[PDB]
């Protein structure tokens, strides 16, 4: 088994309902078990700002799935929760499930890049992650606690 860490975001169609439904669906992923769910946070949008605030959270998911098999399931859940692709980059969505980390693995395939390429620059990913895994060390040896101690991130407010 490996512990994967998944970032959850939603800013459309009742984010609380979307995130709760996503947590139920994550539990139903085969060869996998949810270990920990963070608090829910209400966060101002990064990137384009002409959209509603996000509900952000993080989940620790123990799994024996291959990394791309996990991706298959997370994409399926997003699509089943009505995620529609629009042309605007970083536009609003009913559900976003980003695989932040897959154990200590470094993955670079056509469909999957892990660690998430920008997570070390996003408070809305790092703070919920720290809540559920304060001892976390990245594949490159960097400590999550040290990033959050050193770098300026705004405090997150709970939903
Ligand atoms: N770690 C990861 N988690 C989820 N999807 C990933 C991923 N690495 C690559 N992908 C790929 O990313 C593709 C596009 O996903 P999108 O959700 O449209 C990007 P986004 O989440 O809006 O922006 P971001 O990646 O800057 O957070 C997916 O179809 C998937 O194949
Ligand atoms: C550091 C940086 C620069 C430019 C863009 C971004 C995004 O996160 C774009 S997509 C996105 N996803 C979320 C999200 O899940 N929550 C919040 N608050 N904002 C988000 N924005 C991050
Ligand atoms: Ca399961
Ligand atoms: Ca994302
Ligand atoms: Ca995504």
């Amino acid at each position: 088994m490996t512990v994967a860490y998944i970032a959850i975001g939603s800013n459309l169609a009742s984010p609380l309902e979307q995130v709760n439904a996503a947590l139920k669906a994550l539990g139903d992923i085969p060869e996998s078990h949810i270990l920990t769910v963070s608090s829910f946070y209400r966060t101002p949008p990064l990137g384009p700002q002409d959209q509603p605030d996000y509900l952000n959270a993080a989940v620790a998911l123990e799994t024996s799935l291959a990394p791309e098999e996990l991706l298959n399931h997370t994409q399926r859940i997003e699509l089943q929760q009505g995620r529609v692709r629009k042309a605007e980059r970083w536009g609003p969505r009913t559900l976003d499930l980003d695989i932040m980390l897959f154990g200590n693995e470094v993955i670079n395939t056509e469909r999957l890049t892990v660690p998430h390429y920008d997570m070390k620059n996003r408070g809305f990913m790092l703070w919920p992650l720290f809540e559920i895994a304060p001892e976390l060390v990245f594949p490159d040896g960097e400590m999550l606690r040290q990033i959050l101690h050193t770098r300026a991130f705004d405090k997150l407010n709970k939903w």
